[PDB]
């Protein structure tokens, strides 16, 4: 793996170009003898991880599907956090992130759901640990069928209105050396490139599923280097208005020049439903 000045090279985990173009794909997550666990494979692929510092102020929501804005929080907040402080984090920290998205979207109304506190080698279960493959949080069935289920008598009127699906990205521990959030230009994702994947839980159908990522040469991919825990990813997964950039696309990568006995990454992303706004 080789690097440069403003972008560094290694690789993610993506599905095949031809996934899911025969049957529907599945993976079991709490998988049972004798019943298949997936139907599909990851495969590692290079990819060119351009330094999104040098322009990070550049990238807005609607022209790349990511943005990353300055928003600092106490570090009594963090700590409690990295502690699995289930009441800070449906309580302070989604109060903050509402806050933030709504002065960076101007929208009327977030909801946050689904906290997913994350440590490099943890034992929380996958969530607790750095995605590896390439994914887009929410099809568009799945953010449709998230307001319905969040929102409930108010979902119809709210769908009348702009509605954005937001992934809040925030480290715990700064700065962030390793495994660091990949994000995709928008505009550089192929509709050939997205690959729903059910995620099968003791055989419940999956509603709400997520995309599944092929790579591509076209795609360009970036990532913030060195990021500390005052400044915030929000990657898009849904987006009602046709903009440059309907969704992005996000991940963690090795990084290759960062020391081995570096301190594990330790981080939170909150996802948001995101009424309003521009
Ligand atoms: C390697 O990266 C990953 O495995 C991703 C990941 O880390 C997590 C945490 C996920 O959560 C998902 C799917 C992803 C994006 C996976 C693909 C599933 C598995 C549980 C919660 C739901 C939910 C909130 C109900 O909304 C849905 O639309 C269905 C898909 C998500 C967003
Ligand atoms: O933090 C990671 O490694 C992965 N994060 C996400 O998938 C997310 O924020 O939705
Ligand atoms: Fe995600």
């Amino acid at each position: 793996m080789v690097g440069s000045r403003t972008w560094c090279e290694s690789e993610m985990l993506f599905v095949q170009p031809d996934a899911g173009t025969k049957e529907e794909l599945y993976y079991r997550v709490t998988p049972k003898p004798g019943q298949t666990q997936a139907n599909f494979n990851w495969t590692p692929h290079k990819v060119r991880f351009h330094d999104a510092r040098p322009q990070r102020d550049s990238f807005d929501l609607n022209t790349h599907g990511f943005t990353f804005v300055e928003d600092a929080i106490s570090p009594q907040l963090i700590e409690r956090i990295r502690a699995d402080d289930t009441a800070a984090v449906e309580g302070d920290y989604f109060a903050s992130v509402a806050a933030l998205v709504k002065r960076v979207t101007g929208a009327d109304h977030v909801v946050c759901f689904s906290p997913y506190t994350r440590k490099e080698n943890s034992e929380k279960g996958i969530f607790g640990q750095p995605a590896r493959t390439v994914h887009c949080d929410h099809t568009p069935a799945a953010a449709i069928e998230l307001t319905h289920k969040l929102c409930g008598e108010d979902a119809v009127r709210l769908l009348q209105s702009r509605f954005r699906a937001f992934s809040v990205w925030r480290p715990l521990v700064e700065p962030v050396l390793d495994w660091p959030l990949a994000v995709v230009d928008g505009r550089t994702i192929a509709p050939d490139d997205l690959h729903p994947v059910h995620f099968l839980r003791y055989e419940k159908k999956d509603t709400e599923p997520p995309f599944q990522l092929s790579f591509s040469e076209t795609q360009k991919w970036y990532y913030l280097s060195r990021q500390r825990s005052d400044e915030v990813s929000i990657v898009k997964n849904y987006d009602s208005e046709v903009v440059p950039s309907p969704r992005s696309a996000h991940c963690a990568f090795k990084h290759p020049f960062v020391p081995k006995d570096a301190p594990p990454r330790e981080s939170i992303d909150v996802r948001c439903l995101v009424f309003g706004g521009r």
